[PDB]
Order: C-alpha cells, then structure tokens, then sequence
C-alpha cells in the first residue's frame, strides 16, 4: 500500500484537504447570514462536540482500514461490522464524495477562470461612486460565464471560455492525482499550503488597511466577533453551525477516511488529527472571516453586507469582493490574487473527494491508479455537465449529499465504529500510537453527546426545515434526484462486483 512519506507532508495534505472553498467562500456567507458573531457560539460548540471527535474517528477508521488494504467505508464499515447492510451504508463514502467533486471542481474551475481574466486584464470596467454602477458589470460578468438563465428556462449556458478552463481544471486535478500519495497529493500540498498561507495573510491585510465613509474592516470584524446570547435559541443557526463544521473540516465524506488509509500502523494519529482540525480552524475563522465580510462592511455597511450575504452562495466572493478591489489601485491583481487563492483553496480539497472512487476502484476491484484516477476523472466530467447545464442542480446535488449526507453518514459512521464495533475497542484504537493520547472526557462525547447531538439536529432537521423544499422546488429536481440516485446504485453495482472478484479470488488462492 501507498503510505504518506513524511509527517509534515501528511498534516499538510490533511490541511489542504480541509482548507478549502469552505473555508473563503461557504464560512463568510453562513457567518453573515446568521447574525455574525451569533453564528460564532454554536459554531465553537459544534467543533468540539462534533468536529474534533468525528476528526480522530475518521483517521482512526481510515488506518484500520488501510492496514487491512481498505480506504474506503463499503469495505471499512463490513470490517468493523460483518454486515451485508454496512457494505451497503458504506456506498455513502463513494457517492457523497463524488457527488460533492461534481460541482464542487466545477466551481473551482470558475475560480480559475476568474484568475485567469483577472491577471490578464479581461475584467469588467466600472464608471469613474454609484453602488450598483460599480456591482452590476461585475453582477454580469459572473452571469455571463456561467450562463445564469435570462428567460423562464432552467438551463445554464457557460461561455466558451468557463467550458474549456473546467477542462484544464479536470486535467490539473488529473496530474496530481495520477503520481499518487506520497508524490502526487503530498508533493503539491507542501507547495500549495505555504501559497495558500502567504496569498491568504497578504489579502487580510489589505483589507485591514480599507476605509470608507460607510465603515471599516474593524466594523466586519466586530459584526463576526461579537455574541449576541438571543439567536441560542433558534435552531437554524446551529443547524447551519453543524453543518459548517462537517463541510469545512471534511467531515461524512469519507475522504478523512482514505487518506488515513495511507497513513502507517503504527503511526500517530491523535496529534495530527488535531493539528489538521487546528490548522482547518485557523484558515477558517482568522483567514477567511477576516477578508469576505470586513472589506463587505467597510464599503457598505453591516446591514448592507448581511444582504449581499443573503442573496446567494457566490455573490459575495464572486461579485462583491471583485467589485471593492477594483475601487483600490492594483485592484484587479488583487482579485487575481484572491481567486488564485481560491483555485488552490478548491484544488487541495477536489484530489481529496476524488480519491475515495480512486482507491476504491484500486483496493477492490483492482484497478491501477492510471486506471482508477482515469476512470473516476471521466465519471467526475462527465456527470458536471448536468451542474453545468441545468439551473439549480448544483443546488440539489450540495442539499442531498453536501448538507444532509455528511451529517448522516457522520452518525452512521459514529455509530458503526464507537456502537456496534466497540465503544472501548474503538477507543484503544483511535490512542494506540498517539503521540498524546485524547483526553478522557472525549469518550462520553464520542460514545453518548455527539451521537445524541447529531440524532436531534437531524430530527428538527427533516421535520421544521426540509419538507418545505421537497415540495416547494422546480420540477427540474428530479433531474438531479434521478442522475444521483442513479449514481448511488452504479456505486452499489460495483461494490457487487468486488465482492464476486473477491469469492473468484477467495476460491483460486
Ligand atoms: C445548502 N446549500 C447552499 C449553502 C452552501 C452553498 C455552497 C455549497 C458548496 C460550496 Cl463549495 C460553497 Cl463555496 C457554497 C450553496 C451553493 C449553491 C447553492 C446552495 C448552497
Ligand atoms: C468537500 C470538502 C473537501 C470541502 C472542504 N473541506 C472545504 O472546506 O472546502
Ligand atoms: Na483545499
Ligand atoms: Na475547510
């Protein structure tokens, strides 16, 4: 089995595995839209309850895993429960993670793009003070390389440019993945994590330096830092709290799962679970809270910023932030810089939800990695078309496995692993070769809080939230129900082929 060469390389590709898209794109808009520093409080609760225990649980899923020759859950979730039912629940660690790498290298390709354009020059021209003035080119310039619908149709129709960059943006994820572990996702993640770090701390401070007569970067940062103890009691808030948790630190989608698989027997994965988690945090809350809604409240104000966080998941880092840069000399670059940040954000991330497939398709059903990395690119394009081309599918697809999935499929694998497995073999387990062992108190959140936590949210979940969206959407969403669900039982398909290959197998040797 492939294994991590070097330590620091193994928390670095752990790092870039979580610090992502999440952390610049999806964490300023959840943030704003529920209250700021409101949204703060559940949110620190959520990662110790649920992310920290979730993340030693997974890597310690993960090298059990890989030291039997498993990277992924349908055959993990069978060792740990000798179940046809845990092949089948295990299906969830292909498809979510591959549903996810759907759309989410396609916005990753638009990132690409944007720097592209941006360095080059190719950018919307503002008028030489009006708001909407200075928002609408960049409104349109967006809308225009995706394709937004201008009529009653649900169709999207990306430019020629947007369509030839997720192209190249396939082929890079392509080239990483293709020299593997050690010297494919481990190689890139110790030149794409300092960048990373480095393009990161250049645009907070920058924006820190912004000031306008509406406000400044300090006013974002006071909207983001500061409590307010009546929003404790609306669910919404820590429904999207958790959910945030599980997306940023890549939680349920059995992509923490695979990449421990690489990691040694013996090897610690208490302390570099941790750091990983850390390391998520910090690039979350420090990096990304402090570049999206400081630079949106210093130019428009808390309420107005809050709003633009409101109107949808991009407009914010796709149109807003943009359109302040370009307000600033060496605006434009500055937005290359940004979007080039988030290319690497984006790229870390996408080898790491395209993995699972790849080590699936190596581990049981024999494939090469050429093969399997080949094979996983071309079910990954070829499936993108649908988020692509069709309006709101891109939505459907991150409702049904990028929210509600990972939170499943995060107490299912509690469950399997701390339940049915064992509590204390599954504690022995996740300390055996910690470097520091997880402290005591952890055992009954593992055990008891975190799956009591996350059966509650999903109750008040499907029950207050959700059937007001399995009514209330376009016809067109069976499009995208049927295609995944499709997916979902090709995935099924071909963990029936495994197990037949091993019986053929079983039988010869
Ligand atoms: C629950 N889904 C919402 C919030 C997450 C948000 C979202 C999802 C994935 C990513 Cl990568 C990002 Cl940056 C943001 C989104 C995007 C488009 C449509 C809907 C949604
Ligand atoms: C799907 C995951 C790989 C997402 C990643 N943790 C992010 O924050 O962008
Ligand atoms: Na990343
Ligand atoms: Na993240």
């Amino acid at each position: 089995r492939e294994h991590w060469a070097t330590r620091l390389g193994l928390i670095l590709a752990m790092a870039g595995n979580a610090v992502g898209l999440g952390n610049f794109l999806r964490f300023p808009v959840q943030a704003a839209e529920n209250g700021g520093g409101a949204f703060m409080i559940p949110y620190i609760i959520a990662f110790l309850l649920v992310g920290i225990p979730l993340m030693w649980i997974e890597w310690a899923m993960g090298r059990y895993g890989g030291a039997q020759g498993h990277g992924t859950t349908p055959a993990i979730f069978y060792l740990l429960w000798r179940n046809r039912f845990a092949k089948i629940l295990g299906v969830f660690g292909l498809w979510i993670p591959l549903v996810v790498a759907i759309y989410y290298v396609y916005i990753e390709s638009w990132t690409l793009g944007f720097a592209i354009k941006f360095l080059v020059g190719l950018v919307p021209e503002p008028p030489p003070t009006d708001p909407d003035s200075i928002l609408r080119p960049f409104k349109e310039f967006l809308y225009s390389y995706i394709g937004v619908p201008k009529g009653d149709e649900p169709i999207l129709k990306p430019s020629l440019f947007a369509y030839i960059v997720f192209l190249i943006t396939m082929f890079i994820n392509v080239s990483i993945l293709i020299r593997g572990i050690s010297k494919g996702i481990e190689r890139f993640a110790k030149i794409a994590m300092p960048t990373l770090f480095i393009l990161a701390v250049f645009l907070v401070i920058r924006v820190f330096l912004l000031e306008t007569p509406n406000g400044t970067a300090a006013d974002g940062l006071n909207f983001l830092w500061t409590p307010d103890f009546e929003k404790l009691k609306d669910p919404g808030v820590w429904i999207a709290a958790v959910g945030q948790i599980f997306f940023t630190l890549s939680l349920g989608f059995g992509a923490i799962i695979t990449y421990a698989s690489y990691v040694r027997k013996d090897q610690d994965i208490v302390l570099s679970g941790l750091t990983a988690a850390t390391l998520n945090e910090k690039a979350e809350v420090i990096l990304g809270g402090s570049i999206s809604i400081p630079a949106a409240v210093a130019f428009f104000g808390v309420a107005n910023a809050v709003a633009i966080a409101k109107a949808g998941a991009f407009n914010l880092g796709f149109i807003t932030l943009p359109a302040i840069f370009s307000q600033t000399a060496g605006g434009t670059f500055l937005g290359f810089l940004w979007f080039f940040l988030l290319f690497f954000a984006g790229l870390t991330s996408s080898i790491a939800i395209m993995q699972p497939m790849i080590a699936f398709l190596e581990d049981e059903l024999k494939l090469s990695r050429k093969h399997a990395v080949l094979w996983t690119a071309a079910i990954v394009f070829f499936s993108a078309h649908l988020v692509m081309f069709l309006n709101k599918s891109l939505d459907e697809m991150d409702f049904w496995a990028g929210t509600i999935g990972v939170v499943f499929f995060g107490l299912t694998e509690l469950i399997i692993f701390f339940w049915i497995f064992g509590a204390d073999k599954a504690w022995e387990e996740i300390n055996r070769g910690g470097i520091i062992k997880v402290p005591r108190i952890y055992y009954y959140v593992m055990r008891y809080i975190t799956p009591a936590f996350l059966a509650v949210l999903l109750v008040v979940w499907a029950r207050e939230y959700i059937p007001k969206i399995m009514e209330e959407t376009h016809w067109t969403v069976w499009i995208t129900r049927f295609y995944i669900i499709g997916l979902f039982l090709f995935l099924t398909f071909l963990v029936f082929l495994a197990e037949r290959r091993r019986n053929h197998e079983s039988a010869g040797t």
